[PDB]
């Protein structure tokens, strides 16, 4: 239940964040063009050898330590394997200004196409992507995909978060209330979604099928844009407009 800022260092503009299964933190600096982590109880960051990054947005890692990264500025994602130096272009054509990215179990990537106001996905060595069939959208921000391959959206324009079915393909939407620009989304191992509301400057989460959604205990939260949750149900937000991000122990 307690706030703690992390010790990232020289961080400017945080903007995605993800962590992987150990508990290490993966943070997108927008205007150091570099993608930090951090392993849980450590103090000391780790620079991730990207290069040629402009305004890097979303982050996801896979179950492998794969980490994937939207170079939103050169309409581009970019991944690097756990302990790898070299990054490598995934294939996908036609972004513009791409911002949210997110990997299922088989290695698929999803990513929200901010420009093109659709979400694309693109399975490991396909040379074709996928337009999934939300509807109604009013510019994609963040995108996360849960177990059963069902795909979660912030949809800008409409206040609102968006869950596509795997199979049935049917869109619902989720019954937060009260949103202001919704941006970073997540899902934690029990189904339960979790939203920053970017304009609200707080995060909200929301157990599926759930009516009751709770505000959680950060505070002083300016422009909140990332969030992610590791199994222990510890909550990560980056801080945007202070230049942190924070974690809320569970
Ligand atoms: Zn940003
Ligand atoms: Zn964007
Ligand atoms: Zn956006
Ligand atoms: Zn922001
Ligand atoms: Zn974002």
């Amino acid at each position: 239940n307690t706030q703690t800022v992390l010790p990232f260092t020289g961080l400017n503009t945080p903007s995605g964040v993800a962590v992987d299964s150990a508990g290490t933190v993966y943070v997108t600096d927008h205007g150091n063009n570099r993608v930090v982590k951090l392993a849980a109880g450590s103090n000391t960051q780790t620079v991730l050898p990207f290069t040629g990054l402009n305004t890097p947005h979303g982050v996801a890692v896979d179950s492998a330590g794969t980490v994937y990264v939207t170079d939103h500025g050169n309409n581009r994602v970019v991944k690097l394997a756990a302990g790898s130096n070299t990054q490598t272009v995934l294939p996908f054509t036609g972004l513009n200004t791409p911002s949210g990215v997110a990997v299922d179990s088989a290695g698929t990537v999803y990513v929200t196409d901010h420009g093109n106001n659709r979400v694309v996905k693109l399975a490991a060595g396909s040379n074709t992507q996928t337009v999934l069939p939300f509807t109604g959208l009013n510019t994609p921000h963040g995108v996360a995909v849960d177990s059963a391959g069902t795909v979660y959206v912030t949809d800008h324009g409409n206040n609102r978060v968006v869950k596509l079915a795997a199979g049935s393909n049917t869109q619902t939407v989720l019954p937060f209330t009260g949103l202001n620009t919704p941006s970073g989304v997540a899902v934690d191992s029990a189904g339960t979604v979790y939203v920053t509301d970017h304009g609200n400057n707080r995060v909200v989460k929301l157990a599926a099928g759930s009516n009751t959604q709770t505000v959680l205990p950060f505070t002083g939260l300016n422009t909140p844009h990332g969030v992610a949750v590791d199994s222990a149900g510890t909550v990560y937000v980056t801080d945007h407009g202070n230049n942190r991000v924070v974690k809320l122990a569970a």
